[PDB]
């Protein structure tokens, strides 16, 4: 459950109507590590399963711990990988609405990726849950060029990597009920909003 790619084995012809890009925190498993199955469980639970593509970033996002000393936060690899992802979604689906996602490393990831995207396809992305946003403090709460109203950061008190460091202390570990609940939910009110 930890590994999903239903964008990359979808096709045009049989589209979702949402698709949820997702990436993982550092050394975490698959293409979508502790937190990205609980958010999309959920999401299958209000959309169905056939009315919501999961997709965890892999391929290039080998999500390594020394990538959280680079820049931005993470590799370039890493983040062309996702921006491809993105594109492919624009490409296959047009129509769908895309949402978004990341946990550490996986935050800095979705951050930079979004910041990068061609503005029409980030249009298009109604809403971006971050975990353990690593570039938090760096980029004041937000995601560069793209809508506070559309993002929601979830930051504990105490969980050192939303302040400028990269010590992970107990709180960055506790994003569990937050991926269960508060996460999706917010997901799935952007969804519905823009799609009516």
């Amino acid at each position: 459950r930890t590994t999903r790619d239903d964008l990359i084995n979808g096709n045009s012809a049989s589209c979702a109507d949402v698709i949820f890009i997702y990436a993982r925190g550092s050394t975490e498993t698959g293409n979508l590590g502790t937190l990205g199955p609980s958010i999309a469980s959920n999401l299958e639970s209000a959309f169905g399963k056939d009315g919501v593509w999961i997709q965890g970033v892999g391929g290039a996002y080998r999500a390594t711990l020394g990538d959280n000393a680079l820049p931005r936060g993470t590799s370039s690899a890493a983040i062309r990988e996702m921006l491809g992802l993105f594109q492919q979604a624009n490409t296959k689906c047009p129509d769908a609405t895309l949402i978004a996602g990341g946990y550490s490393q996986g935050a800095a990831l979705a951050a930079a990726s979004i910041e990068d995207l061609d503005s029409a396809i980030r249009d298009k992305i109604a809403g971006t849950v971050l975990f353990g946003y690593t570039k938090n403090l760096q980029n004041r709460g937000r995601i560069p060029n793209y809508p506070a109203d559309r993002t929601k950061v979830f930051c504990k008190t105490g969980d050192l990597v939303c302040t400028g460091s990269l010590i992970v202390a107990a709180p960055h570990l506790a994003y569990g009920p937050d991926a269960r609940g508060p996460a999706p939910e917010f997901l799935i009110e952007k969804v519905r909003a823009v799609r009516g």
